[PDB]
This record gives structure tokens, C-alpha cells and sequence, in this order.
């Protein structure tokens, strides 16, 4: 019958794959600034992930033909074995795009290669995307962007989770990484492997929002809060116990 | 604990107030002849099941029906300015139709982004730190009537409002996610709706609030339509989400 408290099956031989694509510099005709700091984001994330049990791959500055090519590589193996899908994005994004090296791609294209007709043997299992991008400015320092990339949803069992959301900035540490990178880091370590993972993103929504702005070293940061936020498609609960 | 400090992985929502908070319901079943848009037949028993599901968590649940955008605007304002110290949370419910970041009002449509504003940090100082939580029903109402002055059907609607965020704290419910469909049936009322006021009626005093929605998500993304009633429904699957921008966990224990 009907499950309040039904979990995704998370008992495959493999936890599955985590795609990182990291973009620190850009093409100079997309006049967009480098992301320092962004190299202690995918580290960090590296290291989470790969303790849960996932096989974490990492990509640094694709050009938009050989990101593309590389996600619809993964999107046509099969995943049957696997519990789950991990996507991450480490870059600058406008609206429905993140950029490239070269060029930007859209979200929804993205996304779309791992839907159930696209993709059989991810479907009724949790496609997780994770999105720390926004607008790009045209030892450790924090960078301060504006929100940009539009907090889109997906298919069923996508869970789409954004460093921030409309009318909120982001920030990156040159040094530490971005901060929504880092609580969501810090709770995957202490947490990951118990908690819920809506219940987590929920922590980390807390950890980011209550960081203070009072006194920024750069007194035009000041009163620019972060507000992260994600937006799930998912249909059941979803934890990460070790396998 | 002997008394608590830290950062605690399991935090909720202080939900002792002395009110649960206001629910309020804003019902848009026809529409100015100038905005070319077909009636919602079966949004009143929408906003009927709404109303008893959370008026048994405790709200005090307040229905309007087909305002215009001047008076919804002046309703909701009139909410967002007075004290919410007394509350544990706010409610704002919104059947109708929608387009982009739009939800229609009966005359003109008004900006989803506008509505939330009003709730946001001191604009609204005693709903601070406390969930905000926006439920939309609303898509891309079919066309096929006029410019001119004017049994259970299931009525298929393509997405076409955002799944937008808000600030901290809030929750924004929506019906469907972009690249699908919203069903609402002339009698029973919305897909939605329907699974959403159920789910509130046999898990709503004990679930935590986006374990709940998640529940709501399961059920109406498994929905079929007959196919003997309306062949062309084929494949027009409803997908909803929320946005979450909660801090904290959400439950809705009976009240002492
Ligand atoms: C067009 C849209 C779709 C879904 C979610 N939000 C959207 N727009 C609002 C928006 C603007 C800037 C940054 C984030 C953000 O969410």
C-alpha cells in the first residue's frame, strides 16, 4: 500500500557517479573574471562525495563541445547498477545558462539528458544537480556576485539545489571556496551518512542564510546576505547510509 | 540537552505560539472578459478541502474569491503589516491562472515576486525567522473562447508559472514544474490539491512538512488519466516541486 515514509532503494552495487565541472577562467571574449577558489570547492566536494560511496569525476574548463560531449557520454552508459546520479556545476551562469570555457549551455539541455526516456536506468532513482553560479563581476578575499541562474526544477526524482536564490549574492573565498560549497561540505562530512538529504540541504540553507554581513572587509559587500535554496522533484525520501 | 547550545542537526520550527497563523486562500474561478481565459470549474472544491484541512492544523483560514488585483493587493498588504507575534507561521494559498512569474488575478495578473516582497525581513518584522509558505495553483489557462463579453472533466494545463524562490524561510508549493501538465477535474477539483489535502488530512499533524510535499510529489506524478475519457491526455504527466528556503524542520503537532 501507500508508504509515508517510503525511501529510494539505495541498495545497488554502486552508489553511482558525481560530475564535477569546474570553470575558473573564462574564454577573453566572454569578458567574465576567474573564479579563484574554486579549486578548494572541488577539492572539497571531491572528498564528501567520494566518502558516500560515489565515483567522482572532475572536469576542469571544458570547452562547451567536450562538456556536452561528456555529460551525454554518462547519460548513455548504463546506471543500472547504481543507486543515484550526482551532477555538479562550479562555474559563472546567466538565466537558464552556465558557462562554459566558451560558450554557455542551458540548464533544461542538461538536465533533460537524464530524464526516464533519455536515460532508463536512472529512472525512479534521484538525479541530484548542484549549482554555484551567478553573475560574474565585468590572501583570502571574498567575491561577492549577484544571483543570476534561475532556481529551475527538473523531471520527477531531480533534486535541483542552488547556492542562491533571486535577489541574494553569493560568495567565494579566494582561499576557503564559495560559502555555500563549504557548509554544504561540512554537513556531508558530519551528516551525510545519516541524515536525510533534504533535511541536510535544509542545514546547509541555514548555515549559508546565517552567516553575517555586518562587517564585510570590503565595505561594499556589506548587506549583501546569502539565501540559498533547492527545488525537489523528488518522490521519496533519499539518505546515504554506507553501503 | 541538560540545556542546548550547538548546532543542531535536528532543529525545528518553535511552534508554541499562541495561534498556529493566518491561512489565506485567494479562489479565481472566472476572469475579465478582456484577459480571454476559461472558468476553473472544480477551484471551489479546492478551496473548500484547503479550508478544512488547515483549519483542523489550526489556522484561522481566510477565502477570497475572484478579487481584483487592486483589492488582492490591498488584502494581502493589509496581512503582511499587521503583528504576527502571537504566530507560529503564514499561509498564502493562490488558485488561478498563471504565466511566467504571473498569477491572475479576476482583472489583471500581478507579479508572484511583489507578493512575497511583502513578507520579506522587516516589511513583515514578526513573521521573521518563522515559515512562509506560498501553495500555487496555477498554469496556462486554454484559449479557445473569445475576445468577446460573455459531469467530472479533467482539464490539462501546461506548466507555465515559475517555480520561483523567495527569502529565507519561505516555501513556495507549486503544482507542476516546467515541461509538464496540471490536471484539475471540474468536480473533484486539482490533482494537486486533491493529493495535497489528503496527505494534510492523514499525515499532515505528524509528517514534517517537505517529507509531506515530497509524499504529495509521489502520488501526483503517478497519476493516470483515463484513456478511454481523453486520448489526447496521453502523456501529459504532472510533476510538482517546492522550493525550499526553510532553515529548520516543520512540523504541525496538534497545538496543547
Ligand atoms: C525564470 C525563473 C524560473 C525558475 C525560477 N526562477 C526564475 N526566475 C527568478 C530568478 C532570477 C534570478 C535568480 C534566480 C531566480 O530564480
Amino acid at each position: 500500500m501507500f508508504d509515508p515514509a517510503e525511501k529510494y532503494k539505495m541498495d545497488h552495487r554502486r552508489r553511482g557517479i558525481a560530475l564535477i565541472f569546474n570553470h575558473e577562467r573564462f574564454f577573453w571574449h566572454l569578458t567574465l573574471p576567474e573564479r579563484r577558489g574554486t579549486c578548494a570547492d572541488r577539492d572539497n566536494l571531491t572528498r564528501r562525495f567520494s566518502d558516500l560511496g560515489f565515483e567522482v569525476k572532475c572536469f576542469n574548463d571544458l570547452k562547451a563541445e567536450e562538456l556536452l560531449l561528456k555529460i551525454h557520454e554518462v547519460s548513455t552508459v548504463s546506471h543500472a547498477d547504481a543507486d543515484c546520479f550526482v551532477c555538479v556545476f562550479l562555474s559563472h551562469g546567466e538565466g537558464n545558462h552556465i558557462y562554459a570555457y566558451d560558450a554557455k549551455i542551458e540548464i533544461q539541455t542538461l538536465t533533460g539528458l537524464f530524464k526516464g526516456d533519455k536515460c532508463h536506468s536512472l529512472v525512479g532513482k534521484p538525479k541530484i544537480f548542484i549549482i554555484q553560479a551567478a553573475r560574474g563581476n565585468q590572501t583570502n578575499i571574498t567575491e561577492v556576485d549577484a544571483a543570476s541562474v534561475y532556481t529551475l526544477p527538473a523531471g520527477a526524482d531531480f533534486l535541483m539545489c542552488y547556492s542562491v536564490a533571486e535577489g541574494y549574492y553569493s560568495h567565494r573565498e579566494t582561499v576557503n571556496g564559495s560559502w555555500y560549497i563549504q557548509d554544504l561540505c561540512e554537513m556531508l562530512g558530519k551528516y551525510g551518512s545519516s541524515l536525510e538529504f533534504t533535511e541536510l540541504l535544509t542545514l546547509v540553507n541555514r548555515k549559508v542564510s546565517q552567516r553575517r554581513v555586518d562587517f564585510c572587509k570590503d565595505p561594499s559587500a556589506i548587506g549583501k546576505k546569502q539565501v540559498p535554496c533547492f527545488a525537489s522533484m523528488l518522490t521519496k525520501k533519499l539518505h546515504f547510509f554506507p553501503k
